[PDB]
């Protein structure tokens, strides 16, 4: 509850995208004693924060993490970045204003987005002109993390080509995704962040019920077997979830700050 984290996802409808909140909550959030299924989510038509506390080790720390509406449904679908970009630069605004007033407050509420999950259709082929689009503007303002979104549509060798594909897409339009290379600040940094660059765009299941197997949770999305989302050979959902603990989080928060607030006060003095 002291230290706060902001992540947004952010993605076309129907991908998972509210469903893998709920996964990514429980999988920090420990719960032990029953098989429950989960309730059937709603199609997310507005921006909603969600807030909960998780602990690390015995450390508290507040996680919030941001639902968004859908875009691409439309015919032309120009200009369906701004209400995400928006509530981005608002959130810097607030942080700025906060920062700036001479009689600010002791502690400054940080609601600034550290990171953004970019939930990536399970298509086969590459990318997408529309989120190569959105995740070019985005990665210009805040942390881009991708992911394959409904990871389970792709077998794992469609997986590995479908990344590289991805990777080519992102690399060839210069977007940059956390964690990016120049910011890597020593050789522990370095072989700990390679692996997580390699892995990007992580293969996510976003789970529909919850048991326990030999006195062990097991978050799991049902099929015609049940996959464990936590299970590495499974899915890569587990290399996320540890993507975005205390260390790394902090990371993050730091990029967050001095390199894309600072960008965003620079701008603020280009225009007055
Ligand atoms: N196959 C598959 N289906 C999923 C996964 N995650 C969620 N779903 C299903 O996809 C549908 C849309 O989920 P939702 O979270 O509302 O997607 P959103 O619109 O991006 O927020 C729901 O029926 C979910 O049960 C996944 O990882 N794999
Ligand atoms: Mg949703």
């Amino acid at each position: 509850q002291g230290f706060e984290f902001n992540i947004m996802v952010v993605g076309q409808s129907g991908l998972g995208k509210s469903t893998l909140i709920n996964t990514l909550f429980k999988s920090k959030i420990s719960r032990k004693s029953q098989p429950t299924s989960e309730e059937r989510i709603p199609k997310t038509i507005e921006i909603k924060s969600i807030t909960h506390d998780i602990e690390e080790k015995g450390v508290r720390m507040k996680l919030t993490v941001i639902d968004t509406p859908g875009f691409g449904d439309h015919i032309n679908n120009e200009n369906c970045w701004q209400p995400i970009m928006k509530f981005i630069n608002d959130q810097y605004e607030k942080y700025l204003q906060e920062e700036v007033n001479i009689n600010r407050k002791k502690r400054i509420p940080d609601t600034r987005v550290h990171c953004c999950l970019y939930f990536i259709p399970a298509t086969g082929h590459s990318l997408r002109p529309l989120d190569i689009e959105f995740m070019k503007r985005l990665s210009k303002v805040v942390n881009i993390v991708p992911v394959i979104a409904k990871a389970d549509t792709l077998t794992l060798e469609e997986r590995v080509h479908f990344k590289q594909r991805i990777t080519a897409d992102l690399l060839s339009n210069g977007i940059d995704v956390y964690p990016q290379k120049e910011f890597d600040e020593d050789s522990e940094d370095r072989l700990v962040n390679e692996k997580f660059r390699e892995m990007i765009p992580f293969a996510v299941v976003g789970s529909d019920h919850e048991y326990q197997v030999n006195g062990k949770r097991i978050l799991g999305r049902k099929t015609k077997g049940t996959i464990e989302v936590e299970n590495t050979t499974h899915c890569e959902f587990a290399y996320l979830r540890d993507l975005l603990i205390r260390t790394h989080m902090q990371n993050i928060k730091d990029i967050t700050s001095s390199i894309h607030f600072e960008a965003y006060r620079v701008k603020r003095l280009n225009e007055g």
